[PDB]
């Protein structure tokens, strides 16, 4: 559980992300493949890719971003009450992608990173925790609907 103030912190910094989806996608799914590179795997649409410039130039990978985001949005404004929305997402995940937890945890620190990067005076320590959090409990969901499923 997140008290009101952190949930601000979350919403406040999302407010950002939002003035450029797109943008803050590309940044976050390429930093995910560079960090990760076995999680390019999932993706048969984006294994060809071999370079960061020829990642920016994908429009698929950025459509492929702003679709996350907008989904990763949906959630967060919930603040906690996210199961209806978190649903589908276990579902294909546990049935269709086979995504691992891990990959989840890579990916929330891809999400960290960006919005350091990008927002260093709306990002501290407070902010920083309390996005840290929200992604965690949103992992935690999932991972118990990922069992409930028969995957983990
Ligand atoms: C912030 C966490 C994430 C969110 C909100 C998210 C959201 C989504 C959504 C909305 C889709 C499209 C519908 C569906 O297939 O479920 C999708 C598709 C997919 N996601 Fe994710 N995702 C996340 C993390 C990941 C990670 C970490 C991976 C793999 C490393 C991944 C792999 C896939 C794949 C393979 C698909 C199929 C999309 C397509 O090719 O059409 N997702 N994700």
């Amino acid at each position: 559980v997140l008290s009101e103030g952190e949930w601000q912190l979350v919403l406040h910094v999302w407010a950002k992300v939002e003035a450029d989806v797109a943008g803050h996608g590309q940044d976050i799914l390429i930093r995910l493949f560079k960090s990760h590179p076995e999680t390019l795997e999932k993706f048969d649409r984006f294994k060809h890719l071999k370079t960061e410039a020829e990642m920016k130039a994908s429009e698929d990978l950025k459509k492929h971003g702003v679709t996350v985001l907008t989904a990763l949005g949906a959630i967060l404004k919930k603040k906690g009450h996210h199961e209806a929305e978190l649903k589908p997402l276990a579902q294909s995940g546990a049935t269709k992608h086979k995504i691992p937890i891990k990959y989840l945890e890579f990916i929330s620190e891809a999400i960290i990173h960006v919005l350091h990067s990008r927002h260093p005076g709306d990002f501290g320590a407070d902010a920083q925790g309390a996005m840290n959090k929200a992604l965690e409990l949103f992992r935690k969901d999932i991972a118990a609907k990922y069992k409930e499923l028969g995957y983990q």
